[PDB]
């Protein structure tokens, strides 16, 4: 599935734009 800024095992382009991973 997409983006889980809720989980934070981010997959990975969901990483860097929660801000993140």
């Amino acid at each position: 599935a997409l983006c889980n800024c809720n989980r934070i095992i981010i997959p990975h382009m969901c990483w860097k734009k929660c801000g993140k991973k």
